[PDB]
């Protein structure tokens, strides 16, 4: 027994043209060319490596399939040469042995298969699929804003020590995790240094020590609101925001003008005992119990405009192939697809309001994560958003700004009728930070401008990623490089406070200039006027790379260790692979650097 196709749908042609073929791309989810009517869909997401599945509707699984990849300016930007429908990437449920039979499970049969890379995926790009004599053409791809998420993680103890149980910002892995269940070009997850407070002063101008007067609760309690959520989240969010100051009750002096999160983990000493909060999110706030899981999924999916059970049964139930809001996951990394049903054959249906999915092959289809669904293996440990969420997710995303070190206001906002990321200008007054993701030192406590009294200045907030600028409440965020009615003397920062970048690298800054790993998106930068070791870092050496030189910079490479034998080629702002094989050097030849092995940055 062998064989367990998941898509035997009757493959539609999306070309113009000899061929015939069925297409779909890859990213946060397998999504098709063509939407059908009355299926919701994310459509691409611009900056992201995808996933490119051919399915020729008349079947050919030996003739070589090929794709010719073009921009908005008819400009060819590579061919790629398939992988045949034997070698379709696996489920992240196939073991490594050939004769627990999930193994037996494949999307589906004949789809040709090849990666597109990220910097193909913008607005323009046209398609021409060749198998032998029959070609076809894809000249009316959907593509969408390069969406950004920013989430910071902070560890809040208040009247106790903090809970120490934020397992998300603990693990990197799950930063990852989270990443492929989003369709979004960048996401940043900013590390906060625990918060451990001893005293809570409160806008009324309380002290508190011991505990809170009143009760707590999952969702409720004082300091819940005022402190984990006010003080706490909207302060790291409005200090980066560049606000000085705002009421010390309520949220809508949040701008929430860029898709930045501020998750935490509360619990605090309320009159009903130790309370740990959890169970909500919105206007760029996280409250966390549990932090991997469904509780991160839907708390977090709340911040994307979602409410529960979206669009009902429509919406919020995954669907086998026949239907509409049906897809499988795509993990970039592992190269490997998550399918929508748990690994068990349980042979249970998935209903909502009386409607009900029927199981693939006895495996339960699964649920929205904001209809109670939870993650399907530990491959993954969060919750698979439907297509229905998902396109809710990418239209959130598409109409936030984005902090931008290379826009003359200091951010990028999408301009859907000229279908690129243009500068915004953000209001206090224009308002620009003078650092983009350096280390901050997050001031925060409330003060009575009036007086007679009260002003408390808390234990100052240590970040990995933020941005600095040049009773009521305060939010102000100082770089750590500097050194830190009311006086307080500041601890240092502590050592290890570190962030992650999942997607698109980092772009290099006006005196630097790095080299970046297609494949992973490491970085290796140095400022104008340094230059690298003997050869580069072993890392780096024999990957596949791209350059990244800032507006005031220029990146000297060699294809020898040291830069040596005057083989020194000439790099200036963005340059691909494809662009740095045939490169006229300081000896007047044209080298490949394409693999370098040294590195300097000069000016200009
Ligand atoms: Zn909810």
């Amino acid at each position: 027994n062998s064989a367990i196709y998941f898509n035997t749908s009757q493959p539609i042609n999306d070309l113009q043209g000899s061929l015939a073929a069925e297409v779909k791309f890859a990213q946060s989810q397998i999504l098709p060319a063509h939407p059908k009517e009355g299926d919701s869909q994310p459509h691409l997401t611009s900056l992201r490596k995808s996933l490119l599945l051919v399915r020729p509707v008349k079947a050919d699984d030996k003739t070589p399939v090929q794709v010719e990849a073009r921009d908005d300016n008819n400009k060819i930007l590579g061919t790629l040469t398939l992988y045949p429908p034997s070698s379709l990437p696996d489920t992240i449920y196939h073991l490594d042995g050939v004769p627990l039979e999930n193994n037996r499970i494949t999307y589906a049969q004949h789809i040709w298969s090849a990666e597109l890379p990220a910097h193909w995926i913008v607005p323009g790009l046209n398609l021409v699929i060749k198998q032998g004599n029959l070609s076809g053409r894809l000249n009316d791809i959907k593509i969408g804003a390069p969406g950004e998420l920013l989430l910071h993680t902070i560890d809040i103890g208040m009247l106790t020590t903090p809970r120490d149980r934020f397992d998300f910002a603990a693990d990197a892995a799950a930063h990852r995790e989270y990443f492929q269940t989003i369709p979004v070009s960048r996401m940043i997850v900013n590390n906060y240094a625990p918060l451990h407070l001893k005293e809570v002063m409160l806008p009324t101008g309380e002290l508190l020590t011991d505990m809170d007067p009143g009760n707590g609760g999952w969702h409720s309690g004082t300091m819940r609101q005022r402190i984990g959520k006010e003080l706490v989240s909207h302060g790291i969010d409005n200090a980066n925001y560049g606000l000085n100051s705002t009421a010390g009750l309520g949220e809508n002096s949040h701008p929430y003008v860029v898709a930045q999160l501020a998750a935490h983990n509360s619990r605090g000493n309320y009159a009903n005992g130790i309370q740990v909060h959890g169970g909500s999110g919105g206007g760029g706030i996280v409250t966390l119990d549990s932090t991997l899981g469904n509780e991160f999924s839907h708390d977090v999916g709340h911040n994307y405009g979602l409410g529960h059970y979206v669009d009902g049964f429509k919406g919020s139930v995954h669907r086998s192939a026949e239907n509409n809001n049906s897809t499988w996951g795509w993990d970039g990394d592992k190269k490997r697809f998550i399918p929508n049903f748990y690994p068990s054959q349980t042979n249970e249906k998935s209903c909502l309001n009386n409607q009900c999915q029927e199981p693939f092959d006895g495996h339960k289809f699964g649920f929205d994560a904001m209809a109670g669904g939870s993650p399907f293996s530990a491959a993954n440990r969060f919750t698979m958003y439907t297509p229905n969420s998902s396109a809710i997710i990418q239209r959130f995303f598409e109409n936030k700004a984005v902090f931008d070190s290379r826009s003359s206001t200091g951010f990028s906002k999408w301009n859907a009728d000229t279908q690129e990321m243009e500068p915004y200008e953000h209001t206090i007054e224009a308002r620009k930070p003078e650092q983009f993701g350096v280390p901050v030192t997050t001031l925060v406590g409330y003060y009575d401008p009036e007086g007679t009294l009260s002003s408390y200045i808390y234990p100052a907030m240590y970040g990995a990623y933020g941005f600095t600028y040049s009773m009521n409440k305060f939010h102000i965020n100082v770089p750590t490089e500097s050194q830190p009615l009311d006086t307080k003397s500041l601890t240092p920062a502590p050592e290890g406070l570190t962030y992650t970048v999942n997607g698109q690298a980092l772009p290099a800054k006006e005196n630097e200039g790095c080299i970046v790993s297609v494949n992973s998106g490491k970085r290796y930068c140095l400022p104008v006027g340094q230059r690298s070791g003997y050869s580069l870092p072993d890392w780096i050496v024999g990957q596949e790379v791209y350059v990244d030189s800032g507006a005031k910079a220029k990146v000297l490479l060699s294809d020898w260790d040291n830069l040596s034998y005057n083989r020194i080629g000439e790099f200036v702002g963005n340059v691909n692979p494809a662009d740095m094989k045939k490169v006229k050097a300081w000896n007047g030849q044209y080298l490949d650097f394409s693999k370098p092995r040294s590195m300097r940055v000069v000016y200009k």
